[PDB]
C-alpha cells in the first residue's frame, strides 16, 4: 500500500567511538511522520512540516557508543497508515580496545596473477576478523580463526590494488581499532 522506505548510513556503517554518523530514512513525498526503530525500541521521531517536498529524514547520531551497535529499521506514516519496515541497517562501533596487525603473502608487490592472502591477527579478541578495503571501489570481508584469520584473495588483478586495514572484534557490532594500512601493488 505505501512504498517500503529506504534506510542507510552517512558516511557508512562503522563509526569510531565518540564520533557521529547519519542514519538516512527514505519514504515517501507527503508522509507527515518517520520512526527509527533500534533493537525494538524507539530510537527518534521526525515529522516533516511542510512535507509535499520532503521524502527523507535524516538523523544524527553524535558520540558513537556501543550502546548504540545494532540494527535499526524505519517506518513512516501518510494520514492514519503505517509502512512496512525498511530493510534493516547494522550500526558497528570501531575503535575499541586494541590494534590488530596486518600483513599479506606473499607481499606488498605483486604482478597479476600472483594469489595473495591478508593475516589479520589480534590474540584478545574474538574469532571473527574483517578486511577492509580503503578508497573508491570498496567492501568489507570477514574471517574466522583463533587469534588470527586469513583473507586469501586467490590470483589478483590491477583491480585487487589499493588501501587494506583489518579489524579485531569483541562481539559482531563491537569493532576494535583499524590496523596499520598495507598498500597492494599490482603490476602486470
Amino acid at each position: 500500500t505505501l512504498p517500503k522506505p529506504f534506510i542507510w548510513a552517512e558516511p557508512h556503517f562503522m563509526v569510531p567511538k565518540e564520533k557521529q554518523v547519519t542514519i538516512c530514512c527514505q519514504g515517501n513525498y507527503g508522509a507527515v511522520e518517520y520512526q527509527l526503530h533500534f533493537e525494538g525500541s524507539l530510537f527518534a521521531v521526525d515529522r516533516p512540516k511542510p512535507p509535499e517536498r520532503i521524502n527523507k529524514v535524516k538523523f544524527y547520531i553524535p558520540d558513537m557508543n556501543s550502546r548504540m551497535a545494532g540494527q535499526y529499521s524505519c517506518i513512516y506514516r501518510v494520514g492514519e497508515l503505517w509502512s512496512e519496515p525498511s530493510n534493516l541497517l547494522d550500526l558497528v562501533v570501531t575503535e575499541m580496545y586494541d590494534t590488530p596487525t596486518l600483513s599479506v603473502h606473499p607481499g606488498p608487490e605483486v604482478i597479476s596473477g600472483e594469489k595473495v592472502t591478508f593475516y589479520c591477527r589480534l590474540d584478545t579478541a574474538t574469532s571473527m576478523f574483517l578486511l577492509l578495503k580503503e578508497g573508491r571501489s570498496s567492501h568489507v570481508q570477514r574471517g574466522y580463526g583463533k587469534v588470527q584469520a586469513e583473507f586469501p584473495l586467490g590470483p589478483v588483478t590491477t583491480a585487487h590494488r589499493g588501501t587494506y586495514r583489518c579489524f579485531g572484534s569483541y562481539n559482531n557490532h563491537a569493532w576494535s581499532f583499524p590496523s596499520e594500512p598495507v598498500k597492494l601493488l599490482v603490476t602486470g
